[PDB]
């Protein structure tokens, strides 16, 4: 009735870790990642490219799961879901449950899970190796509530946990990042980094 997934970074046998575009903080950026904060800033329901880097190719049937949790210990048993307003909106892509914060864009093989025991939401896709001309695999995520949505992200720091799993669900790798969904990611990142003095 209470639990939390592990957030322990784990590179594993295949050298798994995340990467992000180096987009800077101009006002026009639709998303941007802060290395100093390990924090992705993005806009509501827009493309967030997240890169999967491995040193060696994982086995057939490997999968990539994303799940959101509250970062603070006093809230980590609370399931992260969309707020009442956005859950009722007509923004369904035909695949994602209306309550799920995290969607995958542009992948018809995305699978969405309400865990039967923990009730937590996640979205999982097949692992694909990098395409011709690329050195990493990119997943396009969408975050479907704002950080300020009460009943949703609740103005709480939220962590996204990305896990590399084998076909049976066993852990092969894990990485994570804080996520802020906001109107102007470039300005918000530069403002939060200004305090790093
Ligand atoms: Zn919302």
């Amino acid at each position: 009735s209470s639990s939390v997934p592990s957030q322990k970074t784990y590179q594993g046998s295949y050298g798994f870790r995340l990467g992000f575009l180096h987009s800077g903080t101009a006002k026009s950026v639709t998303c941007t990642y802060s290395p100093a904060l390990n924090k992705l800033f993005c806009q509501l329901a827009k493309t967030c490219p997240v890169q999967l880097w491995v040193d060696s190719t994982p086995p057939p049937g490997t999968r990539v799961r994303a799940m959101a949790i509250c970062k603070q210990s006093q809230h980590m048993t609370e399931v992260v879901r969309r707020c009442p307003h956005h859950e009722r909106c007509s923004d369904s892509d035909g695949l994602a449950p209306p309550q799920h914060l995290i969607r995958v864009e542009g992948n018809l093989r995305a699978e969405y899970l309400d865990d039967r025991n923990t009730f937590r939401h996640s979205v999982v896709v097949p692992y694909e190796p990098p395409e011709v001309g690329s050195d990493c695999t990119t997943i396009h995520y969408n975050y479907m509530c704002y950080s300020s949505c009460m009943g949703g992200m609740n103005r709480r720091p939220i962590l996204t946990i990305i896990t590399l799993e084998d076909s049976s669900g066993n852990l092969l790798g894990r990485d994570s990042f804080e996520v802020r969904v906001c109107a102007c990611p470039g300005r918000d990142r530069r403002t939060e980094e200004e305090n790093l003095r």
